[PDB]
């Protein structure tokens, strides 16, 4: 229906759609890697990611979350591979030293965000079971941080929801899901 390279909503799969298993999320094309946490191409951008609570308490704020890059914890993370893919979605020239803030955040490339039940103890926005598609998010900004406990650079990303469809935890989103049957 859509290629692997597809940006944005998967047609016929609305916000609030849920799947018991990651393989099913993958089958539906919503987040194609059934193990990898992020789907992207380093020379293009990120298409989807799975959020399971974030790096710390109170990091998932629903409409906004702070995502953490991959790599390392024995080495400085780098703006390569999926880290680079995600940063390319941000509406700003790529900067691998200080990071960048988007000029206009809504103009960024869209990321499909799936919340996993695995973050239910940490995030009030996580589904209580399975996986749920929460819609489109944009990378507002990204920045490097040296961690206090291991002393290596880790990439950090601010994501903010930008979707016409109401978020599943809202009154609108709740009612929409009930109607979809």
């Amino acid at each position: 229906i859509v290629p692997s390279n597809h940006y944005g909503p998967i047609p016929g799969i609305p916000v609030g759609s849920t799947w018991r298993f990651r393989v099913q999320v993958s089958e539906a094309g919503v987040h194609r890697p059934h193990v990898g946490g992020i789907h992207g191409r380093s020379n293009d951008g990120a298409y989807s990611l799975v959020l399971a609570g974030g790096f710390a308490d109170e990091v998932d704020r629903g409409d906004e979350f702070t995502y953490t890059g991959s790599g390392g914890p024995s080495a400085d993370q780098t703006l390569t591979n999926m880290n680079r893919a995600l940063a390319l979605n941000c509406d700003a020239p790529l900067d691998d030293k200080i990071g960048a803030e988007s000029r206009n955040w809504r103009a960024g490339k869209p990321v499909r965000v799936i919340r996993s039940f695995k973050g239910r103890k940490i995030s009030k926005y996580a589904p209580e079971e399975g996986n749920r598609y929460d819609g489109i998010y944009k990378v507002v900004k990204y920045w490097p941080e040296i961690s206090s406990s291991h002393g290596f650079l880790v990439w950090r990303y601010l994501l903010r929801r930008d979707d016409v469809e109401p978020a599943p935890w809202t009154s609108e989103g709740i009612e929409r899901s009930r109607r979809l049957c």
